[PDB]
């Protein structure tokens, strides 16, 4: 085979470049392409959720809300040195579908905490910028003695894996990026995270492409860069 | 920029096989994925089309129709040695969009003369076995001397572009095919030629993507036969940074 010369050639520039790897898997596995609907939240799932004000403006004939942003009636207190569990505890037990999210970042900055919603556990990576690329997320938002105020929400919902697909391993993900050119000498993975992202929409539909999340550490002064590789190994169709 | 490295070490492996080829894209070109409907066929349509009687259950409120199968009042003679333009005149004369659809092959064995649709000048590349892949052709069905009996339709339409991205070369996609040991010893490769695969569905919708149809030939008392393959055109190794 030739895939093979190629690869460890690969390898062989890797360390002439002084590059390290982590714990990565080499064994492959398989993936599924999924296509999810955008949750349209109606009135009476919203005036269900008891001690929560809304902030936005209710569905009608028109309008449809495919965003939360609730007010708590009474904020809710987080504790100091234990904040991460407390929030998802809050989340799980007070926000619709609050199961399906999994804590992202707590930003001090933007004095708020960020989740985005899973499938099989797995994170759906989006962008934290701005409520545009928020197909699947909870952000708190907190106050003061850091109290929970109000929140923002938005879910996927209806998932459909219409595709299967075999998955490229870690390594693979990792000798892609430096053959793509994206890895400076001495560079290191930190580490190589599995998990989804909304590939494209259609009309009220994303369509989720399973990805490794690649973190290296290199110099420029020392920087960690992320990388969303595509884990699908879709080159070769049949004829 | 090291895929320089590793695409000429991948240039020079195949100079070693002897594998020849010409006049081959080096440089990057942008497509789209789109999407279509599938022609769902109506009653006045359906009789509308004039010396033409249905072979199909017509449409009811609980059935529609999105593959016609049409017989002919008397058959259409076709011609002997310019089969080929005959049946293209047939079908852009006498078929419900006709010229969107291009031929692709004539089977003697299953006595069918088949057409593939197209879209902005490139072909929707389809199987040709059961009509399940049959998205969007026309295929017609002959008996006796060369003449046209009857044909299937089914119709894409409502195309839609739905996301731009970065395609691969022409070039890159037969380094593909030779990376992934596909490739022969001493094979010519005689064409590039581009176009759309149905990706898979979603409804009435078709989602499509951009591909590229190699076409390679090779020795086999000497055969010279030849091989298709179909790489994806769209390069998209890097979502994010
Ligand atoms: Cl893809």
């Amino acid at each position: 085979k030739e895939y093979e010369v190629i690869k460890n050639d690969v390898e062989h520039d890797m360390k002439a470049d002084h590059i390290t790897y982590e714990g990565l898997n080499k064994e492959a596995t398989e993936g599924y392409r999924i296509t999810a609907n955008q949750k349209s939240f109606s009135k009476e799932e919203i005036e269900a959720l008891k001690d929560q004000k809304p902030l936005m403006d209710m569905p009608s004939d028109d309008h449809k809300v495919t965003s939360l942003k609730m007010k708590f009636a009474n904020p809710i207190a987080l504790s100091k040195k234990d904040i991460e569990d407390d929030a998802q505890a809050l989340v799980s037990s007070k926000i619709q579908d609050g199961e399906k999210y999994k804590l992202w970042k707590v930003d001090k900055s933007k004095k708020e905490i960020i989740f985005f919603q899973t499938y099989e556990g797995h994170y759906i990576y989006q962008k934290t910028d701005n409520p545009s690329n928020m197909i699947g997320q909870v952000v708190l938002h907190l106050n003061g003695k850091n109290e929970v105020v109000s929140y923002d929400q938005t879910t996927l919902e209806t998932f459909k894996q219409i595709q299967k697909e075999s998955l490229i391993t870690e390594m693979d993900a990792v000798e892609l990026l430096y053959y793509q050119n994206q890895l400076k000498e001495y560079s290191t993975v930190k580490s190589c995270k599995f998990g989804y992202v909304a590939q494209y929409p259609l009309t009220s539909t994303q369509v989720l492409a399973p990805v490794w999340r690649i973190t290296v550490e290199y110099e420029k002064k020392t920087v960690q860069e992320y990388f969303t590789v595509n884990a699908l190994e879709s080159t070769i169709l049949d004829t």
